[PDB]
């Protein structure tokens, strides 16, 4: 059995790999909460890499927030991340750790990149001001990755999601996610019988969403793939893989599904005096397509089970 | 007196630094060589900064290396540098030290970036391959400084020089840096009587240069400006600042002017059956002149002190 250190198991992204891979008499999970192994202490990431024997990381151990947590905290977001990304790195490397697999983020992209978003967008132009610090590590993580490949002959493989939402989410309505935030919401407005929930801007600008347990498929999937294969797909300077539907919807689209979900009554009202983000971002994800890897869990199904999740965990 | 730790003050740069802060009565240098202080190790970094009282702190430590080096080594040069800035930052933080200065590079800006190269430059487009690595972990030290200024309120600048030459550089032949290799091989030619020395390339394209002891005073001047000031020209998210002369040199009026300065009586060849890089690159220095600071040295002057430090340290 190979040994896997999912990083963060207890995170959204983390527990849906552990679910998965729980399910796998050839794997051996390792697994410490944050209290057993803080992963900003470097000497303490490299005395647990030196006595546990380790075949592969799932690097999914993050700060994580919305928007109003980076805009406020921003060196929490940089510092946090450089130092968890490095010190697992390094620590891997050290004691040969030959695969790992570093969970990055779409803010990884610039702001107005070209749409769909393909891998070979990464570096184009000025990043998101909200998640710049964030972004930054997330870059440096994917280049820590590609260096060690390329300097000792590592397989340190990324995986950049869209947007996820599922289980283990935070459901709390003022949450800038807009699927738990309204999911939240038409709850809450199911059960005061609200005439309306307002929603602002006009529903018209398309996003991605991606159910947390279809990325987890994906990411073992990519991390699972023999060398070979993946080097075809990829490119040592540019190794990371976008993983997503690469299909569109619009936020109209999203949250009359949701109130149907919750099984509202009410009206979905958009409040166009508010202002839209850009017209349209979601990922290009052929190169996962090529890589044999397909989504399965479509919106309404989604949505359906992970609205279930959060009636039976309030 | 200000208590002013110079990280990597035997370098090229901190040496500078230092040579003009050691006449200042009204500082006091804190300095710790490499073998006294690995600034790698968090831990010993911690210990420094909370025993030793520091007002102020110049970031001239980094893993420095030329073309070969930074295609050999991606990950030292990725890891190393971004550990080394956020240790540093992170221990000057918790113990209150306001005023950093971080020395970068102009590897940061994009392979095709407008020239000159404004700071605005920074994110633009695709790294030279080369030194991405390298680049994306001075970035990241850019952004770790921005992150502290806005959540904490701390006076953490940044300046990025151009190309630099000067006392305490490499001068062996087979630097990738053109003006101590340039030296190094008239100085031979010289010595051997050699009929002709052959460069790579026609000497068609403009590149900058600047002397270490002028960025040395341009980056004292920065870290000195009243924070009002650097604020006023700077913006909290592109807040680092361009050192250099903003002026232009094609290859072959610094090649032809350092056979002049060696004596070299041989012939200067350039074999343009070799490629040329870019037709230009250089720094737009508008912000540093809008904040007082002009280089003193000219590329004449520069290279026969340079030359005269050569001699005398052979
Ligand atoms: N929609 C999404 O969820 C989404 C979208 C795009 C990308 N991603 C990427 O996926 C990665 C994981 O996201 P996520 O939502 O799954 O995060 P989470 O699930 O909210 O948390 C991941 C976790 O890793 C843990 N962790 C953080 N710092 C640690 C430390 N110093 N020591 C030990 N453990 C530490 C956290 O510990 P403590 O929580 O207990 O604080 C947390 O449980 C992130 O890098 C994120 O950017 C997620
Ligand atoms: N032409 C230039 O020189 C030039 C141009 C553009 C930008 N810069 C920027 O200026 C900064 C300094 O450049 P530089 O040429 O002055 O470098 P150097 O001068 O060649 O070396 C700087 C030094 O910092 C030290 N250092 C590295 N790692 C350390 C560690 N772990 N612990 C303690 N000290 C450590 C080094 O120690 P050990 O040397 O003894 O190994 C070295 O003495 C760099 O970030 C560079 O990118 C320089």
């Amino acid at each position: 059995k190979q040994r896997v250190f999912i990083a963060g198991h207890r995170g959204m992204v983390g527990s849906a790999i552990r679910r998965q891979l729980e399910q796998r008499g050839d794997v051996e999970l390792v697994l410490r909460t944050r209290d057993e192994l803080n992963l900003l202490d470097s000497r303490a990431v490299h005395d647990f890499f030196a006595s546990e024997r380790i075949d592969q990381v799932y690097l999914a151990a993050a700060k994580v927030g919305g928007i109003v947590a980076n805009n406020t905290y921003p060196a929490d977001f940089i510092y946090q991340n450089m130092m968890i990304e490095s010190n697992i790195i390094h620590a891997a490397h050290q004691n040969d750790v030959n695969k790992l697999l570093f969970l990055g983020s779409s803010c990884i992209y610039p702001k107005l990149a070209k749409q769909p978003m393909a891998e070979s967008e990464l570096l184009q132009g000025t990043l998101e001001p909200t998640n710049e610090p964030e972004a930054i590590a997330k870059i440096a993580g994917i280049k820590l990755c590609e260096s060690y490949n390329r300097q000792y002959g590592r397989d340190y493989r990324s995986v950049m999601p869209t947007n996820l939402y599922g289980p283990h989410d935070n459901f709390h309505p003022s949450n800038s996610h807009v699927i738990p935030a309204l999911l939240r919401r038409f709850h809450e407005a199911t059960a005061q019988s609200a005439p309306d929930v307002v929603v602002w801007g006009s529903g018209t600008p398309m996003r991605e969403f991606l159910h947390v347990d279809d990325m987890a498929a994906a990411s073992i999937h990519v991390m699972e793939l023999a060398h070979e294969v993946w080097l075809e797909n990829t490119q040592p300077m540019l190794s990371h893989i976008n993983v997503g539907t690469g299909v569109d919807c619009t936020i109209r689209e999203l949250a009359q599904t949701i109130a149907k979900v919750v099984g509202y009554k009410g009206r979905v009202v958009f409040d166009a005096s508010k202002p839209d983000g850009t017209p349209r971002k979601l990922l290009d994800v052929t190169r996962l397509h090529q890589l044999g890897w397909y989504h399965e869990i479509s919106l309404e199904a989604g949505l359906a089970s992970t609205y279930q999740w959060f009636l039976e965990n309030q």
